């Protein structure tokens, strides 16, 4: 099967001229490759993306200077409160530091309206989770009238003590913070920084003037988004400085810079049971005059949380065939439209009901030229389907259903149009109760399958399709069915009832392509009785019942 | 060039109207949109995804009262081990303390079989990596039966001391841990967090009763996995309390919730050299009594790493696009599969095996009429292609293989179908070695061309097909002949040799047509040496040699 | 309309028999079946990839012998550095202490320059924000050369002293750190770990030895990339330790392992301005002798980064899916490049100037009968379309624009080809200005459409084509025609001027099928007047005007 191997199938086809399903055709497929080109433009569809990999090293650098009464300290953001210099780093704003410490007995601090009105108030041997005093079951005058609890604990104790207001670090809205960060997109093979040679070192950053100075002050970063960093330092809080990095690694378009963003982190409307702000307790044991003393400092500040993400693309050739691939099918729009088009407007609904309402759309009718060049409707060709014709009918009737004892000839079928004939080819030129023209004759088939026979020339009374000379002339000239014969095998033998039988068949053949038109038809097509059993007449049969129609397949 | 823009190709078509493959067509065709709109709606295909970036501030509250013998004391989670509280915190749950250590001379600590059978075992100058202690060559009584290498360092030592058991703060796991979570999809320009107004504060996590409060008692954390908080506590370990934001951004299906799980980090069963567990080691440096001193504490504990991850989807109309483009292909399964059918169907194995064999399936022989309707053969017009027709066979033999000096007579060609004649169309109406008919004759060719010309109409001796009288009537009938010049030209002058070629032309084109059928056929026929020399006697040429065949391309 | 589901398209197709094109075909199928293949089993398309969760857990074990001056002392990288174990660790490998400060009056160190000319020059009441120290407005004699400023600050202020070289912990390039890596691919439900039972313990890392084992020794992870430790411990430094996962979660692909690799993360050129290498200072407060007094320590070393990244992918039904409806339209090359061909090959522009100049591509002139076999090229049928045909012409022209008062016989229109007739069906067988005939009239048609008729039979003097007997055989046959309408109507009745009036449309269709072919141009055509009036006298009229051409739509 070599041969079978080098088939190359191609499909028939139409061409058109016309200025409309041209100019819509190519209308319709600029669009879609327009758009189809902007979505890999602009997405970026062609590049594979990759992730970044990010690496943090942070620089504050801040003196706040505190008149703490009187003594006057400096606050260096160096050594007090930077050890971790990456991520993530905490910039203190408040305190509340508890010198010498002594663990004894004394009044709790009156916090959230922790008093009592009697000494059996207070539980003995019970310690509050929040005070984190043992009662003693008696209550001090802590104040001339706010007396409280008493317990024994670190004293004087100021747990519940609220933060001071205004905050004591205020000036640490001016410190500045120096981020340098190193990405990497492991996949493509490139890293870069966030400061490059030729960057100015006395810069700060500015969302326009200054957009890409790594080093930020810290007031700027909380009016860049409408926050108050005078309120803020007071409970503490949570800020994200956020780089983005839009990266582009193909060398036409390369493109690999930060974007730096700021975000509040921490909810400003916390509700007062879920800690609001920001803040850690830390001590330092120390022992003095040889009882063991407790420094006791809670900061309060931000913590500032350096959010880098992005990615990196980089031309990737099967991306962009899977992309090309998955819009290949859109270039089909142009023939889905027009065969739609071409589809609807050949109905014979139109030419009713849309034409006579619009007159605008008379000339799409030549749709329905446009659809009979463009598709050759058939049937199945399933054993019940049979063809009849009658001579007193413009048209033809296609009986697929079956005959229930009932005569071929009262049944209603469908009707069909009768092909049209070939011009060119042309240019070259008593009776039963079912029977309309008298002579008809019953069926010698048996009864079972009887009523197929049962089929007259015509549906009301009138003259014999055999009257007419056409019908000598095809059907019963025995000097054209022989040449037709000969046509088909030149050396025909013309003797015995052989002949008598192949004259016999091509009188059908010819009545069936005659009133049937195209060979689709005439294969399935019944004969009636009337010019059946004269053909039959003017060509016998030695002996025995003629078969009669027989499934061509 | 206008009209070339201007043409619309459409496919020439052909519909069937069959149930069964209507009814495949559009099973097919459901199947393929469900299962498509299926994946599109399951895995949100419509929606760009984009990656999270995440904050979290963690608030461990729990008081565990530590009798150490005796002293009661109490371990505050507040300042005594959590001054980090981000995405990982630690909470001790176990501690070996070694309080006022002297860098002095003391025996080492029999951890691992650290001991010796002699005095001359310990080696002089050398300090052990494990005890970090420098020998002095001497072993020291360091217990009744175990005595151990004398060495100079910070004293007592305990360096190799095992985790106390049962550990010391076991009450650990009624600690609660509050998690606040902050997340942002940047491209989708959403952020939201994992509390929100309303919310119960006295609740604790529960997978079912309270699956949303972000407050974990660490007990419960390990009992939800099947995790020993008593034996994880000696010696410490690592847990993951994982958040997962599956996060939809869409207004009409917005969904953007935490679930809580968790995962224990650390492996159960780390090698005792891989340093099984989670702890550290800090000192606190103090001179007391004019002599430098320091107190040691290993700190065993659990370290909760807190990952986030998840992703945030929203309706991306580019996305949508590229997922349709990639499945419309789909949608010509149904043509395929029933193409597919029909050449299968349209197969004469299947009617010389399968049917006879199989009687079900006899009725999808009509695949073989809706295989004719579909597709035209036809084949490649080479040089050396030639058609041969014999009148004693009933089918037509195509020789595209060259003629080696041998006679196109005694060629095996392969055997093709005549054409069915268009019945319509017709309803209007001595010798050489190689010669059968006894008609031919020697070809006049030269004579390494001359085997073409050496063909007969027949294989076997019998009667010229030119005997025939429709050869007369057909081919050589001046008035036919005369009949269809002036159909082509009809005012054509019959006077000259021209008109006796032009006959001649015409006398050979009806032969192959007759005989042929298809002008496909036709063109690349061969008449035999009879029927040409029948032909040019009655239709001679006033001097020269006939030229015989000639290439039509 | 039961029938309208039931019906089942299929193309209209043409088999060709060609070894050239089968072979393209299959070539180029066999191209595209690979290449998808290829880029799908490379890609892993076929896999839904998820990004992993990491944790890590450090260790790192060193002892460093110092003797600073003398004392000998030992820096243990267990207490002394490593509180944090996890992503990232930092390794101290030089410091600068101060011991025993107290905050008093000394000169300032002659740092970058800092140091005076002049009394006058100091500034009394500022404080630098290096040194960070109150000037008191003198200097002091720091150095016999280097004379500083006077400030109150901090003593001895050692703040500016450049760090110790050569590196004081040298030894820290020979300490290890061993690295527990567990990921979690929480879509796929996989976890996994970098130490499995059964790894050597006493291995250390080798991109080849030992290329999983999670011990590093920190000279080694230098080495391996051109990094020198001795230089990098002098003023610190940021390394990364990435670890990749690519992992593949199919049971028959199965492989999740992890490849250790290194890249030094700060900039080893950064600008003495930006704060080249890794520190931070820490105190550590202590009361002697009643005055309060700091330690200050400046440590340098090297942060080490853990960087772990990767994706796990798994088979996912949708993912492959999508992927094959993507590359689907890919297997439509050869169709489009063999259709291509045969459109360009098919033109008439290559026989005669390509052909002629290449005589190798003459065997491709087959493609124009492939073409004539796959198009079947068609016209608009709008009212303007008429066709036109001339007995001395060999050839049809199609004039489709309008006729502004000038005769149809003096417009150029646009020449086509004469359809080549069925063969096999004719085997069966004083005048006015613009007549070039002598045997044309004037036209009875109203004045502003008259010149549709205005045509004769030839463009150049001569003899009519009425004067053939063909035409009379045709068109004048009221023998034939009557026997074309008995084929149409077999019962028609051959009376009244009905009759007359169909023998008239039958001579006209026949001329117009005579002599255009086909039936778009027959229906199209336009008769000359010379035909038409001959027609018309021998098929007279009652009375009334002829209606003349109406357009077929
Ligand atoms: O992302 S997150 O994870 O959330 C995250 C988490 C944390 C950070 N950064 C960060 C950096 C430093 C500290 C810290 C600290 C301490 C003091 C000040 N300022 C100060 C105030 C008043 C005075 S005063 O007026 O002169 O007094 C002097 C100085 C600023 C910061 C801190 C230090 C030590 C400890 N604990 C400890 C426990 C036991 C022992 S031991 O001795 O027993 O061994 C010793 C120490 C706790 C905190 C905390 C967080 C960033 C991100
Ligand atoms: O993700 S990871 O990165 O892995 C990661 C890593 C770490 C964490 N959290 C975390 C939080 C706190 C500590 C910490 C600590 C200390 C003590 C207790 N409890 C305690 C026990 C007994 C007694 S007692 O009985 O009363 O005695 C009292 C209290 C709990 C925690 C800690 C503090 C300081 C240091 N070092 C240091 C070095 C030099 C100097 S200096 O003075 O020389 O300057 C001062 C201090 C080390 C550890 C460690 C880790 C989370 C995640
Ligand atoms: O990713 S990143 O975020 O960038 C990141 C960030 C950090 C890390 N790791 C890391 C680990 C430890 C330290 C640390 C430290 C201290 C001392 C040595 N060596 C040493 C030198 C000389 C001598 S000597 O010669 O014997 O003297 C003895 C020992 C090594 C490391 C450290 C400890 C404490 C503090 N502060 C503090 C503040 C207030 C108070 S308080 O008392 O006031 O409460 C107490 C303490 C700061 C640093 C720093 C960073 C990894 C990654
Ligand atoms: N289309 C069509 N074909 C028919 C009809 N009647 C007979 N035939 C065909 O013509 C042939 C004639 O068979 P017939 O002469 O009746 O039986 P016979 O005596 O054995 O030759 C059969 O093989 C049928 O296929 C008819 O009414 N319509
Ligand atoms: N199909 C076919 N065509 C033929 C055959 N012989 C001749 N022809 C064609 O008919 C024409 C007749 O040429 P011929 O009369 O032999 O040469 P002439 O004397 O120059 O006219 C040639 O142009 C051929 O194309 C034949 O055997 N088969
Ligand atoms: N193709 C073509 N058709 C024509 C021409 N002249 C007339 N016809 C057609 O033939 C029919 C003859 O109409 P005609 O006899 O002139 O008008 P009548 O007197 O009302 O019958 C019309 O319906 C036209 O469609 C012509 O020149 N070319
Ligand atoms: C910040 O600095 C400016 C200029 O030095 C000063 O005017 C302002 O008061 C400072 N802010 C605080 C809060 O100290
Ligand atoms: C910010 O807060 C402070 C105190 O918290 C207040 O005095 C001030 O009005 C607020 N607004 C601005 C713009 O400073
Ligand atoms: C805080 O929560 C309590 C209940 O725990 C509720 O009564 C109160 O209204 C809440 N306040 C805010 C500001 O959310
Ligand atoms: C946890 O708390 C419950 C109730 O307060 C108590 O019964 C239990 O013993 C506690 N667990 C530990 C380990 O202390
Ligand atoms: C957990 O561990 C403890 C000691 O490690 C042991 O007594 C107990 O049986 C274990 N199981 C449970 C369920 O507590
Ligand atoms: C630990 O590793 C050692 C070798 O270093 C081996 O002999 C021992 O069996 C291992 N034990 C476990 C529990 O893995
Ligand atoms: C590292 O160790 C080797 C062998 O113990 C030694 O030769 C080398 O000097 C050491 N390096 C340093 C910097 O101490
Ligand atoms: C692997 O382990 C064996 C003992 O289990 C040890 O002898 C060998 O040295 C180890 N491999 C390396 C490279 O040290
Ligand atoms: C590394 O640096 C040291 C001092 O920084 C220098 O002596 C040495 O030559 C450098 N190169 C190597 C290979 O050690
Ligand atoms: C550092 O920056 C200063 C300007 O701030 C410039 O003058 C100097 O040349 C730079 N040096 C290097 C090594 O980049
Ligand atoms: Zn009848
Ligand atoms: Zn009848
Ligand atoms: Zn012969
Ligand atoms: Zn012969
Ligand atoms: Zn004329
Ligand atoms: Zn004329």
């Amino acid at each position: 099967s070599w041969n079978d191997v080098f088939q190359y199938e191609t499909n028939k086809v139409t061409r058109i001229q016309s200025v409309n399903y041209g100019t819509i055709k190519w209308i319709l497929h600029m669009t879609v490759f327009s758009y189809v080109s902007f979505a890999l433009m602009s997405d970026k569809l062609y590049q594979r993306k990759e992730p970044l990999i990010s690496s943090v090293h942070t620089k504050v650098k801040g003196v706040a200077e505190v008149t703490e009464n009187l003594v006057h300290g400096i606050f260096d953001t160096a050594d007090y409160t930077l050890p971790l210099q990456g991520n993530s780093f905490f910039v203190m704003t408040n305190y509340l530091k508890s010198e010498g410490q002594e663990q004894k007995l004394c009044p709790e601090y009156p916090s959230r309206g922790k008093q009592c009105h009697s000494d059996q108030g207070c539980i003995k041997g019970w310690m509050d989770p929040q005070s984190k005093g043992i009662q003693t079951g008696r209550c001090i005058p802590y104040d001339q009238k706010r007396k409280t609890c008493e317990i024994f604990a670190w004293c004087p104790a100021e747990e519940g003590k609220e933060a001071p207001r205004p905050a004591l670090l205020r000036s640490a809205e001016n410190f500045t913070v120096l981020i340098k960060n190193n990405i990497d997109f492991p996949g493509h093979n490139y890293t870069t920084r966030n400061i490059l040679p030729g960057m100015n070192i006395s810069c700060t950053f500015h969302k326009t003037w200054n957009p890409q100075c790594p080093i930020f002050r810290l007031g700027d970063i909380f009016q860049e988004i409408g926050e108050n960093f005078t309120e803020v330092a007071v409970q503490g809080g949570i800020m994200g400085i956020e780089i983005y990095w839009d990266c582009n690694l193909d060398s036409w378009s390369h493109r690999c810079q930060p974007k730096y963003s700021f975000r509040r982190l921490d909810d400003k409307y916390t509700n007062e049971s879920l800690f609001p702000g920001y803040n850690f307790r830390y001590a330092k044991y120390y022992k003095e005059n040889g009882m063991e003393k407790r420094t006791l400092i809670k900061a309060f500040g931000v913590r500032f949380d350096i959010l880098v993400f992005g990615t990196g693309g980089k031309f990737d050739i099967i991306q962009l065939v899977v992309y090309i691939g998955s819009t290949l099918s859109y270039f089909g729009l142009a023939t889905v439209c027009i065969d739609l088009i071409i589809n609807t407007y050949a109905s014979t609904c139109c030419r009713s009901r849309v034409y006579p309402s619009c007159k605008c759309c008379e000339p799409c009718a030549v749709n329905e030229y446009y659809y009979r060049k463009k598709c050759e409707p058939i049937v199945e060709p399933k054993p019940t389907l049979k063809y009849v014709s009658f001579v007193d009918e413009p048209h033809i009737w296609m009986v697929d259903q079956q005959l229930l004892g009932k005569s071929l000839q009262d049944v209603k079928g469908q009707e069909v149009p009768r092909p049209q004939t070939d011009f060119l080819e042309l240019s070259r030129l008593d009776s039963p109760d079912w029977c309309q023209c008298g002579n008809c004759l019953p069926s010698q088939l048996p009864e079972n399958r009887r009523a197929l026979e049962e089929l007259c020339c015509r549906r009301k009374p009138g003259q014999c399709i055999t009257t007419s000379e056409l019908f000598s002339k095809i059907v019963l000239s025995r000097e054209a069915l022989q040449l037709l014969l000969l046509y088909q095998e030149p050396l025909l033998a013309l003797e015995g009832e052989a002949i008598n039988s192949k004259l016999r068949h091509c009188a059908y053949r010819s009545y069936a392509t005659w009133r049937f038109v195209s060979q689709d038809m005439a294969d399935f097509a019944i004969l009636p009785s009337c010019c059946r059993w004269k053909i039959r007449k003017e060509f016998p049969k030695t002996q025995g019942q003629y078969s009669g129609f027989k499934y061509p397949y």
